[PDB]
């Protein structure tokens, strides 16, 4: 099964809950050593120190990852204590409904989290899977970067910019044995208004964040190794 | 004919050549009053005399997209000259193929201009065209907001940052009258040529007139009840 990817250094930011938390203890069981990282300390050293229990190799770091200071410092870690880096787990992001008519302080801001700060970690990562033989970029988008909505003008605009990021720097980093994917998750489990947002979920059910620490996992292993540029939609079957 | 621009105000920014020169004249002589603009300002008061000689209203008016200052510039220019704002044409921008080692700085300026400037001027025109009873924006993509190719980290990820600010903003200005589309231009008019070619399959290489008949038709009358979409003017192809 390579679904192992055992032999690598994944570095997962804002890893302290949800689905970074689930992809990192995902890929801990898988046999990667993992930098936790997170906006706050204590919930990535807790979660690191989870992992070690369960058994596995990891460390935990503060990151604000639109902090360039704080992206050379996750990078630097991940070399020092495991010797390279071979996945990158840009889970880190945000924003949301902002009206149309909002500031650009709050556009700006919604790039600069979602889609510059990931840039410019996967530019900061690559050349250390270059002499590792190759590595696996993972950018975790949103469902906002496929569908159109109200209120979606910062958000949106970021997710798309993320998937077709994705889709293009898959051609420039792909000499270096490096595979750029995305995974676009939907109403995640981190009622009656629960059920009709069940309504166009064919599944009937809400996702769990193993759903995206599996489609991850998968995508960050050797069986992904042929696939680059793609963004995954993990949704039930709707929106 | 629901295809003239009678009683219309339209803007039309990097516009002294080009695509941008024959969307103001095709627009003037369908009857709209012209606000030329450029970073230069000769070339686009050129443009405009030209207009007026012609037979057509126009001003012309230097604007960097990116400076606030002249964006309110222009915004206040053209209510002063012709007392309302019913079409705005997003054709300023630029970049191109950068590296993925590329600088930060460079990165951010793909968006700064390519996309944060022209949300800024929707932002700005939005209520003018609002009390005018309706408009319609268009925006200048590129092909690349659609296809995937190296060097396109930054130019690509705008493009497409575009091209889906315009499927969502349709959906917070259409209560206001307001129709939100985009053109992505192919290979324009201005033995590689020949592989060109060999993509695109009406034999030939597309004018700028073209480019300007497709924005006359999604700012006209005719496309009343069209918004949110992303029009390709390739040929049938790519380039």
């Amino acid at each position: 099964s390579p679904f192992h990817l055992n032999d690598a250094v994944a570095i997962v930011t804002g890893a302290a809950a949800g689905i970074g938390r689930a992809i990192a203890g995902t890929f801990a069981k898988a046999g990667a050593s993992v930098v936790v990282t997170d906006l706050k300390s204590e919930g990535a050293e807790a979660v690191a120190a989870a992992i070690r229990q369960a058994g596995g190799k990891a460390i935990g770091l503060e990151c604000n990852v639109t902090d360039e200071q704080h992206r050379e410092a996750v990078i630097k870690a991940a070399l020092d204590q495991f010797g390279k880096i071979t996945v990158l787990v840009n889970n880190a992001g945000g924003g949301g409904p902002k009206p149309f008519d909002m500031p650009m302080s709050d556009f700006e801001w919604a790039f600069k989290l979602n889609l510059f700060s990931l840039f410019r970690l996967s530019q900061l990562a690559a050349p250390h899977m270059q002499k590792a033989g190759g590595g696996a970029i993972l950018n975790i988008s949103s469902m906002a970067g496929e569908n159109t909505n109200v209120r979606m003008a910062s958000y949106g605009s970021s997710k798309a910019a993320v998937n077709h990021l994705t889709r293009n720097i898959a051609f420039d980093v792909g000499p270096m044995g490096i595979r750029v994917n995305a995974i676009a998750p939907g109403a995640i489990k981190t009622p009656e208004i629960e059920r009709a947002m069940l309504k166009h979920t064919p599944l009937g059910r809400l996702g769990e964040a193993q759903d995206i620490a599996n489609a991850a996992l998968f995508l960050c292993s050797p069986a992904a190794a042929w696939i680059s540029g793609q963004v995954l939609t993990v949704s039930g079957g709707g929106v």
